[PDB]
């Protein structure tokens, strides 16, 4: 289970992966984007498959996606420590995310990791204050 920072050229393998996902994922994954309508991005691999995408955008907020086949590993929770630790280094003050209520995965890992969750019906949102 290698994590590495993405270039340029993993574009082509981060877009096979997208193909596989469900679109549940795909919503997921961009949940604020369709909600509301510069970043570095870390990949997880196994072999030479990308199976995991993390990233985290000047903002704070940060979004991932873990192949279904490969969740449940901890790599998930890997690449959100590894943005935590990206969002520090680059000096931002906060990290935040958006996904939805039934994202009971998600939820666990923002409340393990001390993110101050705020719940709604039509979604919630994890924060915290890292400055
Ligand atoms: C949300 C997501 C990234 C989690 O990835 P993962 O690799 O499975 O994460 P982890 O293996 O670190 O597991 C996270 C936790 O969720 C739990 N979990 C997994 N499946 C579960 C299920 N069906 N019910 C309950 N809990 C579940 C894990 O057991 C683990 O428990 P813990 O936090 O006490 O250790 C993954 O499910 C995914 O890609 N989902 C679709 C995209 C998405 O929702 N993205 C979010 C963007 S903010």
């Amino acid at each position: 289970i290698k994590i590495r920072k993405a270039t340029k050229e993993d574009w082509e393998k981060i877009y096979q992966l997208y193909n596989s996902l469900s679109d549940e994922d795909l919503y997921l994954r961009f949940f604020h984007l369709y909600r509301i309508t510069d970043h570095v991005t870390f990949l997880a691999e196994v072999d030479g498959k990308v199976v995991g995408e993390a990233s985290l955008h000047k903002d704070g907020e940060f979004s991932l996606v873990v192949h279904r086949n490969y969740r449940t590993l901890g790599i998930g929770t890997l690449l959100v420590k590894t943005l935590i630790e990206e969002a520090k280094k680059s000096g931002l003050s906060t990290v935040k995310f958006y996904t939805l209520p039934e994202n009971t995965p998600m939820i666990k890992i923002g409340r393990k990791l001390g993110f101050k969750m705020r719940f709604y019906e039509d979604e919630v949102y994890g924060e915290m204050r890292l400055t």
